[PDB]
């Protein structure tokens, strides 16, 4: 049984969007005017103060008021609409993640025949067959690639993917791993009730998007390959003490969700242990001397682990860039940040893919509360 | 990192079911009654050949009468349902799923703190955190297990499951892989309406249960440890002009299904092409010389396989002994018939594990129309 010698790596990164938008600014007097709620004057002006401090200028997102308009039961609080969400979502979820699908493959510049396995996430929608099976059909891959589908991960899947994706390129030689993430928020798009802060909240801050990367072992230059990133090691856990402070559930109402105010401090207080975990092994203290790659799950999570541990503010550029274009879009915002990574490193004329670091670290955060560890290395950026 | 040596092989089998039992001989009658369609009479009559056709002696099944009358909004045909089957199945999937679990550890003998991941699939329910998440919680794993959920695959599964372990026990020197699947037909128990035949069909055949493995490579016999079946190859495949043929949809009402009456000639007017790919690397043509572990889907697959290629009566023994006894339960059902060969072929004194034959071949089928393939090796039973 013939396997790859040496570590996967990520070849590749293509992600796409929904073109349609949302301007924070706008984001208050357009909810409340759409769900019929310009009487809760009080309510109103909470929400603005929300979205002014969650550092998010903008969202792109595929439901637009035609869509509110056509079905009015999407604007109420709480109404029995699942069939009509998933009518949507079970076409725009495998289309968006195709799109970005397409330009991860563009990057890479190898035949679609030679990719050997497909891993979709989503907790968008569930369906049989599913996303991989329609996202692969559209693109036209081989019927025997040996599909991974993953539905309901939630906030920590970008982790997940790569994590899948390292051992199957590792145990097979020549294989090519496709994995996608994609979201779309009119799963849990829903009206205001007077006194329901945490539903507000998920309001502000989610957003759509896609992602796609290309893992493979034994990268060929001659035909063109190139590594952007080596998987070096991975974990995954369930923190102490945070039992149902993230959730999501499938109901006739739609993805109804569970976002507790300690998230922030139970991701800060455990961080630490998740790095000396993963770099006593490779001789690694100093979590100023290494790059990161981090979910952006909100501002305040960001914030809470700088201070934690004392990082330079250089650490968070990325996350803080994407946060601000595109919100929180689930399993695929940690793909994002590390394709800004990648090509702000070469635009600075930096050393490494990795901001000039040669280590690194991936983190998603999510329902359990679950953490995603990834130890990367970066790759040089010869000029 | 430290890859592992050889092949992964199967360590351990456990299974479970609900304790509550459905005798065929008596199902038309309990059906008709507890949906409160009696006046339906030819219906009745046509159901009736239904099960005394389809090969299941009994099934065991969660759901029960008095689940019926607390709620009798599950007997209607068609109403939203959704919510009161989730609260059920969000519970009992995990437990019946621990419950295999726990059986498959005391054969394999070892501390649960050596399981390195948990693989989860489930048709019938979905959720954030998910079955997996609560099914280790319950059997009290290591909080940093590795875990892959996997929600909707479908009758498939039961072939993903080997496939995705086997690349995690190779490429991970020391890991150890519990994989389990969990199926309760509670998700899609409905009345019946004057017409609809393809619904009958399901609610005839499917039933409920568990089953669960462990899988690793390098077995240590010094600790007790002994492989029962070696997993070679793995192949996934979509077949030729079969979209839309096999399908199920989460909606308002519950798991929705789609069965076409073509699903037992596609299945038998491809499966030659797999056997070819599987088995042309290893020299073997003779379909009747090696051992099958096969989803029992329905009577008829089962029975359009051998009469294609000319099986000998051997080869089904235990997809049909497992169909009498069980019915269909989705995911899990290959895996129980596993079980049954491996114990089978010790009672009556064969020379390994899988019938006597070396060689042998496991196959799933389900949405897309997908089939899951494994070719597998036997152990020798010696003394
Ligand atoms: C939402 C956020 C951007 C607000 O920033 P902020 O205004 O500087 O922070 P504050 O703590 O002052 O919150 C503002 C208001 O929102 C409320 N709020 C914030 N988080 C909340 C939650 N999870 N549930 C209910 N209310 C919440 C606060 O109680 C406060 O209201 P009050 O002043 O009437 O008490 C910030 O709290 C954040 O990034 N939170 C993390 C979000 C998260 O968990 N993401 C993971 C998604 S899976
Ligand atoms: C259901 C089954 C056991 C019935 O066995 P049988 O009675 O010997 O087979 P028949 O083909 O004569 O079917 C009996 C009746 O059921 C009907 N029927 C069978 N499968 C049906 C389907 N998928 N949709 C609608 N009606 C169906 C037949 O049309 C026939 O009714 P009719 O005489 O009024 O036309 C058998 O057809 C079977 O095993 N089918 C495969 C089930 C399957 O696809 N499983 C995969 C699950 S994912």
């Amino acid at each position: 049984h013939l396997r790859a010698e040496g570590p996967a790596s990520v070849l590749a990164i293509g992600t796409a969007n929904p073109e349609n938008i949302l301007l924070q600014d706008e984001f208050p007097d357009y909810y409340f005017r759409v769900t019929k709620s310009e009487h809760m004057t009080q309510l109103k002006e909470k929400f603005r103060k929300i979205c002014d401090k969650s550092m998010i200028r903008k969202r792109n997102c595929f439901l637009n008021e035609e869509h509110l308009k056509q079905n009015p039961r999407l604007v109420e609080h709480e109404m029995q609409t699942l069939d009509a969400r998933q009518d949507m979502l079970v076409v725009e979820v495998p289309k968006l993640g195709k799109d970005a699908c397409a330009k991860a493959i563009k990057e890479w510049g190898q035949p679609k025949s030679k990719i050997t396995h497909l891993i979709f996430t989503s907790a968008s929608t569930t369906d049989m067959p599913g996303a991989d099976y329609h996202c692969a059909k559209l693109l036209g891959l081989s019927p025997s690639v040996k599909r991974v589908m993953m539905y309901q991960l939630g906030c920590y899947g970008g982790g997940t993917v790569l994590r899948i994706a390292k051992d199957i390129a590792e145990n097979n030689k020549g294989a090519r791993v496709l994995a996608v993430c994609c979201d779309i928020m009119a799963c849990l798009f829903r009206g205001p009730s007077e006194s329901d802060l945490e539903l507000l909240v998920g309001q502000a801050i989610f957003g759509d998007g896609a992602a796609a990367v290309i893992v493979g072992a034994e990268p060929d230059e001659s035909v063109g390959e190139r590594p952007i990133f080596e998987l070096v090691s991975t974990g995954q856990t369930i923190l102490p003490n945070s039992e149902g402070t993230i959730g999501g559930h499938i109901r006739e109402a739609g993805l109804i969700f569970d976002l507790h105010k300690d998230v922030p401090m139970l991701i800060s207080n455990n961080i630490e242990k998740c790095l000396i975990e993963a770099f006593t092994p490779i001789g690694i203290s100093d979590w100023n001397s290494i790059f990161w790659i981090t979910h952006p799950g909100g501002k305040a999570i960001l914030d809470k682990v700088e201070e934690k541990l004392h990082l330079k503010s250089d650490k968070f550029v990325d996350s803080r860039h994407v946060l601000s274009e595109h919100g929180n879009m689930s399993s695929s915002t940690v793909l994002f940040v590390m394709d800004e990574l990648r090509k702000r490193s070469l635009e600075e004329g930096k050393s490494t893919t990795g901001d000039g670091f040669e280590w690194g670290v991936l983190f998603g955060f999510g329902p359990g509360l679950t953490v995603e560890r990834v130890v990367v290395r970066s790759v040089p950026i010869k000029y």
